[PDB]
């Protein structure tokens, strides 16, 4: 499924992530927008073997299993493929406990080098919530 801005908005605040270790909705659709381009079925593979998968393109290495990622964790006790859903559901429990590891939202290079420090309510600017 291909989102739109404000249906992620939405569908992220009614999940509970609005301001979710202190993120504002909009670093979230921000992240997702560089991260998948609102696309829940995006994956793409490391260098190193693990794979991100889902609209916040979590990784194998240490959040999901995906069976191919040798040495790997499953932090977030998961199949991989469940990162893929139309119901961002999974996404959203699994990034929880990914912004909460220490380094908030720095965990995703692409909200660090295209979100961080930006105006980042534009990406909620107009929406209803």
């Amino acid at each position: 499924k291909v989102f739109g801005r404000c249906e992620l908005a939405a569908a992220m605040k009614r999940h509970g992530l609005d301001n979710y270790r202190g993120y504002s909705l909009g670093n979230w659709v921000c992240a997702a927008k560089f991260e998948s381009n609102f696309n829940t079925q995006a994956t793409n593979r490391n260098t190193d073997g693990s794979t991100d998968y889902g609209i916040l393109q979590i990784n194998s290495r240490w959040w999901c299993n995906d069976g191919r990622t040798p040495g790997s964790r499953n932090l977030c006790n998961i199949p991989c493929s469940a990162l893929l859903s139309s119901d961002i559901t999974a996404s959203v429990n699994c990034a929880k406990k990914i912004v909460s590891d220490g380094n908030g939202m720095n965990a995703w290079v692409a909200w660090r080098n295209r979100c961080k420090g930006t105006d980042v309510q534009a990406w909620i600017r107009g929406c209803r919530l």
